[PDB]
């Protein structure tokens, strides 16, 4: 398991929880010195539980599928809440079991589903460490498009930091006050599954793109990613999502 606690929390305690994260998922290669996620897991290993608490010390539990850091769903108290889809009803199956009653949330995961339950797009929802303690006391007591904003914030201050070195940092630059996301996070985010694909592509392409990716910069321009040397694949990418998943 892994911890995060809102109290006290600044950019260094930020910084180890998603160390910690990404140092739990597990990879047996890494590619172009990037870790590389598995194709599957069997079990229970497949999920792993980061314990988040707020400020006032209150707890979620969430589960996360290792294999591809998606969210499946979380512990509030006594109550589970899974994502409608099948990966989260199977992921129900193995974690949370103790829960006195599991709700199934109104949606699937995927940021369009979220973006529709929650009213607004994420390009319009603040994040941050502050948006991330109000995630979590949002969470603790049902309210179903409420906790689609919620998990909109969750999803990125979690998993997409620990994907992106550049997402962590603009969370760090958001310890203390909140903002909406950069285009360029927003960029980084929906190109996961592509550049992961594309950096295992370049293995046996001499480390060319076979198709290249086009990302938003820090600037708001937009470029064309097309081999291993650039800085989103040196510096920023953390985790590869496996080919036998895309
Ligand atoms: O469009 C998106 C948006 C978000 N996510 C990811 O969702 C995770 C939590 O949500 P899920 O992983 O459970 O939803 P899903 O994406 O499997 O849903 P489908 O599209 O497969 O129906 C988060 O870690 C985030 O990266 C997506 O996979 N797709
Ligand atoms: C590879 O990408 C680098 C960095 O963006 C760029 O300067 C160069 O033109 C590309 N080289 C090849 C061989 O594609």
């Amino acid at each position: 398991d892994v911890s995060f606690r809102l109290s006290g929390a600044d950019p260094s305690s930020y910084g180890m929880f998603i160390k910690d994260l990404r140092n739990a998922l597990p990879h047996t290669e890494k590619v172009y010195n990037i870790p590389l996620l598995l194709p599957s897991v069997s079990g229970a290993g497949r999920y792993l539980l980061m314990h988040l608490f707020n400020y006032d010390g209150n707890t979620i539990t969430v589960a996360v599928d290792v294999t591809n850091v998606y969210i499946m769903g979380y512990l509030a108290l006594t109550t589970s809440y899974f994502f409608n889809e099948p990966a989260a009803d199977l992921a129900s199956q193995y974690v949370f079991r103790s829960a006195r009653r599991k709700i199934t949330l109104p949606y699937s995961g995927n940021y369009e589903r979220l973006q529709i339950a929650a009213g607004k797009p994420r390009e319009k929802i603040p994040i941050g460490l502050p948006a991330l303690d109000t995630a979590i006391s949002t969470l603790l007591h049902y309210d179903s498009t409420a906790a689609a904003g919620a998990l909109l914030v969750l999803i990125q201050t979690t998993a997409e930091a620990a994907r992106f070195k550049y997402i962590e940092q603009q969370i760090q630059e958001r310890a203390y006050r909140d903002e909406v996301p950069s285009s360029a996070t927003i960029s980084l985010e929906n190109s996961w599954s592509g550049l992961s694909k594309q950096i295992q592509l370049a293995q046996g392409n001499n480390g060319v793109f076979r198709t290249p990716t086009v990302l938003v910069d820090s600037k708001g321009n937009r470029v064309q990613i097309t081999n291993v040397t650039s800085n989103v694949v040196t510096s920023n990418i953390q985790l590869l999502l496996n080919t036998k998943n895309i």
